[PDB]
């Protein structure tokens, strides 16, 4: 409308040339600008290739891809998941909100206080590289800096550069399809400048929000998770919101946008013009096909959406989350119902603070909150049909019918929470570890699949997955087996490479060169504060499995003839891997 003026204009400059307006694009709740013509931009790990052969059988694992910047996916992405609005809560819902999010900043800022965040700060942070190295980009920086200052946004632009999507079915929760928003650099460390704090300071760890995760690695979420078990109350319930940042309203990023609330001066400033500028006015550029098989760049604009792909996604969508299920939770209670839905009377809107206040800090802590992942272990199963309010956010649930009461699992070991459902195994000599799993099939899979286009940066890779293996699922029968098999087919001097999840719990312990018994054993033993027992483990053969009956439902090949086949004859795998690679220093720790 006015402040999107000096992005388009900059663009229409930069572009000109083959600048045309209006093929019939398809955009609805995008404002149209105009398009221009481009170069499109639209794969296999040998080394685990080789040590796993009876899985080159398994459709789950050779049909693998959930990648998609080919410009014909850009398009499907963009029409189904971002050409998509949610509308406005009903005036009811919209205050009980504002007294839900109000008093979450207030306990989020009861210790911890705002800051700026330093240039020095970003540059340790990406350790492009050699883009933060020259001075001559910091003076770009600076320009906008000012532009920002002034109120006016230049440079920050989006760029929807494809879709990821998880291939529904049995053994993962059918995440929907997601865009991929990648930037300039320089908006970068904006942003992350005003309101990187929220990341950097732990805002949402567990200790400050009660109900959130962040920090914690993915080996300590499943005891988190044995914790909210071991209160009392009814089932626990993971309702997955279909296409949460589709499903963010206007409403909710007003909440949000609170933060300002708790700045001083040229803090705020900065702050306000990245939420209002870039984050609530948003410009975008995506691809789209068009004429013979030609392909343009299409840019686009929408005011009353977050969505995605900002440096604070995830802590935004974790706050949000957060009072969402505390909502619930209220409708549950029997605090609010839907007559209040339309119009809250005050003579509820009181009992809604004096919930908050009173039980607030209890019930926060009954909650797991990673992104648009929730887990809730409510007082009662009265949660279940809770629904009133939950459906007025647009917040709906996925893969259920509308007004369906929701479905809650007794038993905390079959929870899903973030990528993985968690299991308590007993070890050998009597203690025991709460272990991350998941589908087998999916991790085999990404494990196959290699980026770049070089031996050693392949082999390193291949040992980046094993090692995580090793350290996460060692407890699962063919995993183990074929990480060990793996890291002796690969150069011992060798240091792991590239990035094996882009989950954020993810920490990457095991991209090491150290003995990874000796960092299971910190991770597992020395660092897991829920071992009494500090007693470390002398070899693999003390660290403990599933059951074979559980192994096999989340994918195992064990029991079975082809795999029984390739165990006996993993040696002849990992000779061939050495003979490929050539003359280096291996270890066989297939012992
Ligand atoms: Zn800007
Ligand atoms: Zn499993």
């Amino acid at each position: 409308q006015e402040k999107i003026k000096k992005r388009i204009q900059k663009l229409k400059e930069e572009f000109a040339t083959t600048w045309h307006k209006d093929p019939e694009h398809p955009y609805r709740t995008w404002t149209y600008h105009g398009s221009y013509e481009v170069k499109a931009t639209g794969l296999v790990n040998g080394v685990v290739k080789l040590m796993s052969k009876p899985w080159d059988a398994i459709a789950n694992v050779t049909t693998m891809a959930m990648t998609d910047t080919t410009p014909f996916g850009q398009q499907r992405v963009f029409k189904e998941k971002v050409d998509t609005k949610a509308p406005e809560p009903p005036a009811g819902v919209r205050e009980v909100l504002n007294e839900t999010t109000n008093w979450l900043w207030a306990h989020l800022s009861r210790e911890k206080r705002p800051r700026l965040c330093t240039k020095e700060e970003f540059i340790k942070k990406v350790n492009a590289r050699e883009a933060v190295n020259d001075p001559r980009f910091w003076e770009m920086v600076d320009e906008e800096r000012e532009n920002h200052l002034r109120g006016e946004c230049h440079t920050c632009i989006y760029n929807m550069m494809g879709k990821r999507e998880k291939k529904p079915g049995e053994f993962g929760k059918a995440k929907g399809s997601r865009a991929i928003w990648f930037m300039w650099l320089g908006a970068r460390y904006l942003e992350f400048e005003a309101l990187g704090f929220l990341n950097e300071d732990h805002w949402l760890s567990r200790e400050n929000s009660g109900g959130g995760v962040e920090g914690s690695g993915v080996q300590k979420l499943g005891y988190i998770l044995r914790d909210i078990a071991g209160k009392q109350g009814g089932k626990m319930y993971a309702d997955d919101t279909a296409g949460w940042d589709t499903r963010i309203t206007r409403t909710d990023l007003e909440n949000e946008a609170k933060v300002l609330e708790l700045l001083d001066g040229e803090h705020r400033m900065l702050a306000r013009a990245i939420i209002e500028l870039t984050y609530r006015h948003k410009v975008v550029k995506v691809m789209r096909p068009a004429a013979e098989g030609k392909t343009v760049m299409d840019v686009i604009s929408r005011e009353d959406q977050r969505g995605s792909g900002q440096v604070v996604t995830y802590a935004l969508n974790t706050f949000t989350n957060i009072a969402v299920q505390l909502v619930r939770l209220m409708e549950a209670e029997g605090v609010i119902g839907p007559q209040h839905l339309e119009q809250l009377p005050r003579k509820n809107k009181i009992a809604v603070r004096t919930w908050l206040f009173e039980n607030g800090e209890e019930r926060v802590t009954r909650m797991a909150i990673s992104g648009d992942d929730c887990v809730v272990k409510p007082l009662d199963d009265r949660f279940a049909t809770a629904l009133h309010f939950l459906n007025a956010m647009s917040k709906v649930r996925k893969d259920i019918q509308e007004w369906k009461p929701s479905h809650g699992w007794h038993d905390w070991q079959q929870v899903p929470f973030c990528s993985n459902h968690f299991q308590e195994i007993v070890m050998k000599d009597g203690r025991s570890i709460v272990v991350p799993c998941r589908g087998q099939d999916e991790l085999i899979g990404r494990a196959r699949i290699s980026p770049g286009a070089n031996v050693k940066d392949t082999a390193c890779l291949a040992k980046a997955y094993a090692q995580m293996w090793l350290l996460l699922y060692f407890h699962r029968r063919d995993l183990r087996l074929m990480a060990n098999a793996i890291c002796s087919a690969v150069p011992v001097d060798w240091v792991p490479t590239g990035r094996t999840s882009w989950s954020i719990h993810s920490k990457g312990e095991w991209m090491t060169t150290e003995d990874m018994l000796q960092v299971w054993n910190r991770v597992w033993i020395e660092e897991n504060e829920w071992m009494m027992d500090k007693t470390p483990i002398a070899s693999w053969t003390d660290v403990p499995y599933v059951g074979k009956r559980e192994d096999i439902w989340c994918g195992s090949l064990i029991g079975t003839r082809s795999r029984a086949t390739w165990a006996e004859n993993i040696y002849a795998a990992i000779n061939q891997v050495r003979a490929v690679i050539g003359k280096e220093n291996y270890v066989d720790y297939m012992t």
